[PDB]
């Protein structure tokens, strides 16, 4: 009494893994595999770690929304539009994860055009 | 004797259709053909479309079809008698949604030479 119907309670008998390694089995058998696998997703990690990750945030753009926008923009490059919305939607993170020397720049030029500016 | 090789061998007693309604069996038995869905194309057609399609036609090669021919096969690598008719065969589609930088990209390569194109 070889049917299938017996078979298939004989997989329900046995553990996942008898389970497992069959169909592996098989695949090889039967040439039944794409052998190859694709994915691409990982994340290293290791003491000694770098302090180059800092976030502008803009609180408010002042007396010169101008300048500001100008900033916006010029750190990003985003559209006219979605620069006024972003300042008008304040406040409004401008960079995140940024080097300091990049963030300070930024800040400075907030400054240099009287802007309340957020470094975290 | 029921050993997880005595069942590989048990696959290649029965025929291809035999053994569809096995796995399908287990399939439905075992109902592991049901787990949600995380994704799979991912590109639905709503409002927010983009607009990187640009198409550059060439209407004039102008007094510079040297240039011209260079730019063609530079941009496409058509064969140089390809390239050749083409502009012969003015005007002539050089590209077709393409992107925007690209398509001024060219253009402007058309401009220093002295060739009319045209953008829609």
């Amino acid at each position: 009494s070889i049917t299938k119907d017996q078979i298939i309670e004989a997989v329900a008998a046995m553990s996942v893994m008898d389970v497992v390694e069959l169909i592996s089995a098989m695949e090889e058998k039967f040439g039944v595999s794409a052998a190859a696998a694709v994915a691409v997703a990982a994340g290293p990690v290791e003491a000694a770690e770098e302090k180059t990750e800092f976030d502008v945030i803009l609180k408010a753009a002042g007396a010169n929304k101008v300048a500001v926008i100008k900033a916006v923009r010029g750190a990003t490059g985003l559209g006219l539009k979605e620069a006024k919305d972003l300042v008008e939607s304040a406040p409004a993170a401008l960079k995140e994860g940024v080097s300091k020397d990049d963030a300070e720049a930024l800040k400075k030029a907030l400054e240099e055009a009287g802007a309340e500016v957020e470094v975290k």
